């Protein structure tokens, strides 16, 4: 293990949305396979599935096109149509509050899901343990 194993409440069986604590927006995975943010709460592309495959690990996948949330070899978030080694996540409490979803292919280089204020999403190797970017709440809809 490269990370902690502190776990949020595990929230799979319904579909949901990843509100950025960094500045607000909704996770949001296009039909084209980019991956960004909006403050949008109506758009479809916020839609997630999220899937336990093994204790702390998920799938994040898009109810509205069935992609797959995957981070490549550089670091960069994508749309994946299939399930492959770059779409496992390890999701973890943080702060005491929060989820983060780290990278598991990526997992010793620290690697997470972020979103900045802008509602772009970060580059791999541009996260770090301690930014505002990496920190989400898993809201019901």
């Amino acid at each position: 293990h490269h990370h902690h194993f502190n776990l949020p409440p595990g929230n799979y069986k319904k579909p949901v949305l990843l509100y950025a604590s960094n500045g607000g927006h909704f996770l949001r995975i296009l039909p084209d396979g980019t991956v960004d943010g909006t403050r949008d709460r109506s758009d479809q592309h916020i839609q997630l599935q999220l899937s336990a495959e093994s204790v702390g690990e998920v799938y994040i996948k898009s109810t509205e096109t069935g992609q797959y949330l995957a981070m490549d070899t550089d670091g960069l978030l994508y749309g994946s149509q299939t399930p492959n080694e770059e779409c496992l996540f390890l999701e973890r409490l943080e702060e005491n509050h929060y989820n983060t979803y780290i990278s598991k292919k990526h997992a010793e280089k620290n690697w997470f899901v972020g979103l900045k204020k802008n509602g772009s999403v970060k580059r791999g190797p541009r996260t770090h343990y301690g930014q505002k970017a990496i920190l989400f709440l898993v809201l019901p809809v």
